[PDB]
């Protein structure tokens, strides 16, 4: 901030203050489980279940 | 769905789910009955009745 001062009046200081802020780190996973029966059914009959 | 995991938190599973749906089959008929005298009237006068 600025300060208003007289002719030989004593001057002050006012200085910028700073602080840090920090990230977190999040790991996200998805796991889908199915029978090998479902792989056989899809690859024979062309369902597109594994692709969807 | 995704799951948020720590550095050695235990990972879980979430899998897609599916179901089938089925059509019906439906047979539709229209039958219109007329006298032989109507066919003769129509084709001799050009009535257009049988075209309609």
């Amino acid at each position: 901030r600025g300060e208003v001062v007289g002719e030989s009046a004593e001057k002050s200081e006012s200085t910028a203050t700073f602080a840090p802020v920090t990230s977190l780190v999040r790991k996200v996973q998805v796991t889908q489980r199915f029978s090998q029966e479902v792989k056989w059914a899809d690859e024979s009959r062309q369902l597109g279940v594994l692709q969807t």
